[PDB]
Parts: structure tokens; sequence; C-alpha cells
């Protein structure tokens, strides 16, 4: 099925984050550094924002939806934040991936209101 918002892509683009982030060749334990986590997922985000070659041949079908542009700008960003430093632990870089798809506030009206606010029109 074809996700039909930003948010519906962003669900689907989750679980197969999940699903590549869990792939035994990450040689990855709870107990790894921190460092070592976050690295493994800029690698796979990076991945991500470069076509998806390395680790999400499997999931390509994804990369050929609406939304995949724009989300691919948003997990550049995240990429970004990560190189800037934002993230010592893994746990908050993941609450960022999750989160990506909310926003605070509802839409804007692009229209202008001159008609509806004078009474008689």
């Amino acid at each position: 099925t074809i996700p039909g918002n930003f948010a519906a892509y962003h669900e689907l683009w989750r679980n197969a984050f999940q699903e590549i982030m869990n792939d035994p060749r990450h040689q990855l334990h709870r107990n790894d550094v921190e460092y070592k986590k976050i690295h493994a997922i800029r690698t796979v985000l990076d991945d991500y924002t470069k076509g998806g070659n390395t680790w999400w041949a499997k999931f390509r079908r994804i990369f050929t939806f609406h939304w995949n542009r724009h989300h691919v700008k948003v997990v550049d960003d995240i990429v970004k934040e990560i190189d800037a430093g934002n993230y010592t632990t893994s746990r908050a870089l993941v609450d960022r991936l999750d989160n990506l798809a909310i926003s605070l506030g509802s839409k804007l009206n692009p229209k202008g209101t001159l008609k509806e606010q004078i009474g008689f029109i």
C-alpha cells in the first residue's frame, strides 16, 4: 500500500529502520558505548539520504514514494545534527527519528481572508 500523507510515509520508514538497525550484521550490543550505536545509526541514515544502496535495498520501493524527497531532507538535517554533536545517547537520537513527522499548531490558511471578514460579501 501507498502512504497517503507524510506521517504514513514515516510510519513505513520507521518499520524499515528498526528492521535495519536490528540486523545482526551490525554486531551491536546493548552495553556497547553510545558512540558506537550513534555511529551505526548515522551510517544507516546517511545511506538513506544517498539513495539507500547499502542498507535499504530491501525497501527500495519507499524511494519512489512522493514523500521520500522531503523525508530524506529531514533525515539529512538529522545527520547534520549528529555531526554537530547534538546526541550523546542513541536513545535520544531514536526519539528524534521517531517524532520527526509531528508538528505543533495546525494548517495555516494559504488564502487571504478579506472576503470572509466583510460581513456583506
